[PDB]
């Protein structure tokens, strides 16, 4: 009894350029399935026209993964000359009790390393400064280094917020409601990797493994701009 995100033309292009993974990394719906009206409790259109992702459990996800229209997985040069841009209007609801971090947008390499995660966090401490109820950027320092550089981007609001990720040459920038909050962070540690975008809800380290993480997107797109 769920309405499909494909019923809204604002999502046609991104769905044509995506596959949906749930609840782990296995694809449940390819682009053709998504365009044919795929809908489930974990991926549906709300009455006010948001594409909503919902998932329970540690490190589980309901996430779109960037694809080419040819059916090839997106695998662009992480630090190449072509700009790659992901834009999303996201409303992050107050999360259920026991949900502690939800990743909403990623730049991921073609193996096992997230270049960037944008996530909501109940709390975070960075260089001795603790922030609560914020949206955070996490950039991994290397494939062989589990540590990351973390940057608070925004105090959490339930209001629809524009997020824009721009990746070009060895630099990555993030704008939030038009304001640059991460200005040309270095990602040269991914030279010689390939990359793709992801968007949705990816539930990180919950304290209640039965609680549902929930993220809503009013607009979503990923594009290339050729130098
Ligand atoms: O807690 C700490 O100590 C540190 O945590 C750091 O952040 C963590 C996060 O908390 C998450 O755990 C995050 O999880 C990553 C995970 O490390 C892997 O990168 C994994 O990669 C999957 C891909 O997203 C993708 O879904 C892929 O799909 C493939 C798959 O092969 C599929 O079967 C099919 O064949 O093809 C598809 C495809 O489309 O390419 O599968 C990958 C997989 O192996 O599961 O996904 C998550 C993720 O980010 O999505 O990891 C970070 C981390 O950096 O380790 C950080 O906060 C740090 O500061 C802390 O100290």
């Amino acid at each position: 009894f769920y309405t499909a995100p494909s019923t809204e033309s604002k999502f046609t292009e991104v769905l044509s350029k995506a596959k949906l993974q749930y609840p782990t990394s296995t694809t449940v719906a390819f682009a053709d399935d998504l365009l044919d009206g795929y809908a489930a409790s974990y991926f549906y259109l709300t009455s006010d026209l948001y594409m909503q992702f919902q998932v329970a459990g540690s490190s589980q996800r309901s996430e779109l993964r960037e694809m080419e229209t040819s059916g090839d997985e997106a695998a662009w040069d992480c630090t190449g000359s072509t700009a790659h841009v992901a834009s999303a209007q996201i409303a992050i609801p107050v999360q259920e009790d026991g949900i502690e971090e939800v990743t909403i947008l990623q730049v991921h390499d073609s193996d096992v390393t997230p270049v960037l995660r944008i996530s909501w966090v109940s709390s975070i401490t960075i260089d001795g400064v603790t922030s609560e109820d914020v949206v955070l950027a996490t950039i991994r320092n290397g494939i062989d280094d589990s540590t990351a550089t973390k940057t608070v981007l925004q105090a959490h609001t339930t209001s629809r917020t524009e997020f824009n990720i721009n990746v070009q040459n060895s630099k990555l920038s993030i704008t939030v409601d038009g304001t640059t909050e991460l200005d040309e962070a270095d990602i040269s540690q991914f030279d010689g990797s390939t990359c793709y975008f992801k968007a949705g809800a990816f539930n990180n380290n919950p304290t209640d493994t039965s609680a549902n993480a929930r993220i809503k997107m009013y607009e979503l797109e990923w594009v290339d701009h050729h130098h």
